[PDB]
């Protein structure tokens, strides 16, 4: 004989568009849905926010409910894959192990080791591509052996290849369950823990709930107005909108695979066929999935892509070791309310609009503080619920003019940028309530408010809210000079 399979979740935390799951179930007597949880992961070198970890746990709870509805259940195995799988292969009489391919660096090492162990145990391994739109190694190959290095050339490449594969069918309404009385499948050892049980001491504050069920609901909400979908232009959306965010907020769901990228793409093409004036890449909503695909393709084929040194696409720049500036930025006490409000949204929600990320990343790196993008990436990695190895690295290199982007004379203003969208400061007042009573005329520049106004607002600069840590005009002039010199050194 009979077929006993494992469907191993890592990303791809969904039942829809899951070719790995469909193969695991095919002709199977027993199917073991597995997630491998690392019970000491939170005891490391890298801190992880409860927001992101709890989003994962909610996503696993949703998978558990989906499998239970179909006569099965999710097995959250504790330990390391290379240690756990050899034992459960033999315990469960496994003949096939299926999982979605993952092109991240650690994934490649882990998966090579598991493939070796599967072969020793006589286990067939099936690893379909479905986290990305395309087989990104196929894209590189069709491009002549190297990844495109511009978004425009990347878009031309995928258009020559054609449409991404359609999303796979839904799985059957009933699934083969684990076998009975298998000790490694004992319910008490294989349940989804809570954030308290994994060791977090403060509760999650984010407003976006994990899981495939929420992902599909938010997909449908995005598609309730096909004219908005068709006309979407990313650079024209409003980073100060928080009650109704100006973009889809599907990124955490795409990061964890709660939402299929191929489903999203197929739904876009359906709308586009009915709206021939729809927006085109890069600014379109399909363009956004292509930004993701572009950075996955370059990132996966570039050594040390998430670092500066040893990264062949990355400019070597003489960033300052300035821990005081990094700390003020990380801790949302720069004294620029637009910046501090965005950094507070980072820690509270784990998600900000793309141009809000632009504002704070420019400020930290080539715009004002001249701190390395690697340090900014680490702070984002701790807190983002959509934290994505390749996307975070690529966008930090873009924003610091280290790769892909080189126009270091374009510097966002930490005062003016948000005011053009939100002159009343509704976003600032939401995330920085200490400023909730500051007249709009001063809310982006509270240090300019008369002391009488600061006192009446209950927000005295230097006491209740810090003074700005730099003069933007002075800081940006200095950073631009350093960037120019760094570019000349790389000649
Ligand atoms: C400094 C910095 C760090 C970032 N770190 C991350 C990260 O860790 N994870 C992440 O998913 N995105 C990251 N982004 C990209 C982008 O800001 C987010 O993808 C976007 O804000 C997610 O919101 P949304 O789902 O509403 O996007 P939409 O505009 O609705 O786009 C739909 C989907 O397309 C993808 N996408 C959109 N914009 C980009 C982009 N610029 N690059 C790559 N893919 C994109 C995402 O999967 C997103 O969910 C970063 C950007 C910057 C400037
Ligand atoms: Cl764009
Ligand atoms: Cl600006």
């Amino acid at each position: 004989g009979v077929k006993n399979s494992i469907i191993w979740f890592r990303k791809g935390l969904r039942l829809h568009d899951n070719p790995a799951l469909l193969e695991a179930c095919k002709d199977a007597k027993h199917v073991y849905p597995v997630f491998v949880l690392d019970p000491h992961f939170l005891q490391q070198s890298y801190k992880v926010s409860v927001n992101r970890y709890n989003f994962l746990l909610e996503s696993l709870e949703d998978l558990q409910r989906s499998f239970q509805a179909r006569g099965s259940r999710l097995l959250v195995l504790r330990g390391k894959p290379e240690e756990v799988f050899p034992r459960v292969f033999r315990e469960w009489g496994v003949t096939q192990l299926c999982f979605e391919h993952d092109t991240e660096p650690y994934a490649k090492v882990r998966d090579a080791a598991v493939r070796r162990l599967a072969a020793e145990a006589g286990v067939e391994v099936v690893t379909p591509i479905s986290h990305t739109l395309y087989d990104t190694d196929m894209l590189v190959a069709r491009n002549g052996g190297a990844a495109p290095l511009t978004m425009q050339s990347f878009t031309k490449l995928v258009d020559r290849v054609g449409d991404p594969p359609a999303p796979a069918p839904d799985p059957p309404a009933a699934m083969p369950p684990p076998a009975e009385d298998m000790p490694s499948a004992a319910p008490a050892a294989t349940g989804v823990p809570t954030w308290q049980e994994v060791g977090f001491k403060e509760p999650p504050l984010t407003v976006f709930k994990g899981g495939e069920t929420e992902a599909l609901a938010r997909l449908e909400a995005a598609f309730q107005d096909p004219k908005w979908v068709a006309g979407f232009q990313k650079p024209d959306t409003d980073p100060s909108a928080w009650e109704k965010p100006a973009t889809t907020v599907l990124s955490p769901y795409l990061k964890f695979g709660c939402l299929s990228a191929r489903l999203f793409h197929a739904r876009l093409l359906e709308v586009y066929r009915r709206h021939p004036a729809h927006s085109q890449p890069p600014v379109s909503l399909r363009g956004q999935l292509l930004w993701r695909e572009f950075f996955y393709t370059v990132g996966s084929t570039t050594p040390n892509f998430h670092r500066m040194a040893g990264n062949p696409v990355c400019k070597q720049i003489d960033w300052d070791d300035n821990p005081e500036f990094l700390a003020a930025w990380r801790e949302a006490r720069t004294g620029f309310p637009w910046i501090d409000a965005i950094m507070t949204q980072l820690v509270t929600w784990g998600w900000m609009h793309h141009l809000a990320r632009h504002s704070v990343a420019c400020f930290l790196t080539r715009g004002d503080l001249y701190v390395s993008w690697e340090r900014g990436m680490e702070v984002f990695e701790e807190h983002l619920i959509d934290q994505d190895h390749y996307l975070n690295a690529a966008n930090w290199m873009w924003l610091s003019a280290s790769a892909f982007f080189s126009q270091y004379f374009r510097v966002y203003s930490p005062v003016v940028f948000g005011k053009k969208y939100d002159p009343e400061g509704r976003f600032i007042r939401k995330f920085l309530p200490v400023l909730k009573d500051m007249p709009a005329k001063y809310i982006y520049e509270p240090w300019t408010a008369p002391l009488e106004v600061q006192r009446k607002a209950g927000c005295v600069v230097g006491r209740d809210y810090p003074a700005p840590i730099v003069d933007h005009a002075v800081a940006s002039k200095a950073c631009i000079a350093r960037m120019a010199a760094a570019y000349r050194r790389s000649k």
